[PDB]
Parts: structure tokens; sequence; C-alpha cells
């Protein structure tokens, strides 16, 4: 499976959602959000082979187009299929507010 | 728009479907297909900004996560949303056959 459960290993480099904790201010510097300090944004990296969870037929073709030529960066593009919200807390002028951003997290990538 | 019509320019480096003609044998070396020699496989490259056609909410966040740190390859992943078939011609033993591969081409990418 290509989720953040099996992608949290040390091997495999194909379409696998890798950890990507993002500290709102450290990484995005977001100033409109106070808490939490960050979150498990996660993300997907690595190209896609010809046997992975290829969804489109162009994912198996271009997959070889790259696996054949070394140095070619036209491989496919693994992406976050399912996502997750994000319970934060920002400030509007002077009143504190807590919300839940939508799709502000990853729970499973794929190969589009 | 992020299609193969506006992406066929010389500027812009974000989620834009770039040309990717693939010569079945030259690039994929495919031996199960005789014709055509190749096709306009096309593909998508470049990361995704925070104003492009972001579809998921995680595309605007990780978008800055990379745009903020130089050298970070955890950016988003532009992908071929719509695709196109492909009229080919291969051989089964000794009989010639013509088909139309499905999604064997790109007609518009996006940012998953």
């Amino acid at each position: 499976a290509l989720d953040t459960n099996y992608c949290f290993s040390s091997t495999e480099k194909n379409c696998c959602v890798r950890q990507l904790y993002i500290d709102f201010r450290k990484d995005l510097g977001w100033k409109w959000i106070h808490e939490p300090k960050g979150y498990h944004a996660n993300f997907c990296l690595g190209p896609c082979p010809y046997i992975w969870s290829l969804d489109t037929q162009y994912s198996k073709v271009l997959a070889l187009y790259n696996q054949h030529n070394p140095g070619a960066s036209a491989a496919p593009c693994c992406v976050p299929q399912a996502l997750e919200p994000l319970p934060i807390v920002y400030y509007v002028g002077r009143k504190p507010k807590v919300e839940q951003l939508s799709n502000m997290i990853v729970r499973s990538c794929k190969c589009s």
C-alpha cells in the first residue's frame, strides 16, 4: 500500500508518502495561524514504477520513459490522494478562533 | 490554464504539461507495439505555486514549504488530470492488430 503507514520505513523510493512535519512558522512561516506549532503535513516523493498503484495508463508508459533514460526528470508524479483536516487556532484582529483546515494533511498518495 | 496548449511556450516553470513525444522503441523500447513509431505522450513538470490551479488544500501549504526552503524536493506534484487514447498496431504471434490504448496521452495536468 502507498500510505503513511508503510511509507514510514527506511527503504523503497517509489511513490511513497514520506513524513513531512511542517512547523507553520519554521517551514511556511504562516503568520495567520498561531497553533498548533505545526502538524504532520506529510507528502509524496519518488517516481512511479510500472507495477505500483498506477491509476492512469500514462503512468505505466512515462514510468519506463524515465526508468530507461537516466537523468530524465520527466518521470510521473506521485501525489496525496486522500488528505486530512487540521485543527488550528488563529487570531482575527484580537479574538482567538479555532478551526479545522481541510485537506491540510496527507493520508495516502498515488501516481497521477 | 494548465493544458498542453498554454504549456507549449518558453516561459513558466510551474505545473505545466510540457511536450514529451515518446518513440515507443527509442524511449520505452516497447517491443509489443509496432506503430506508430511514437506519440505525443506529453507529461507534467515543475512544482505548484500557491495560486495555480491548486485542487487540494495540501497543495497550497507544501507549496510554500518548498518555495521557502531552497533545495527542498518535497514540493507538490503536478500530474496529468485528463488523458487521451492512442491508436497503435502490434502483432500477436503472426496476425497484425490495431487498437487504441486508453489514457496513453496527456491533455491537461493539475497539482495533486
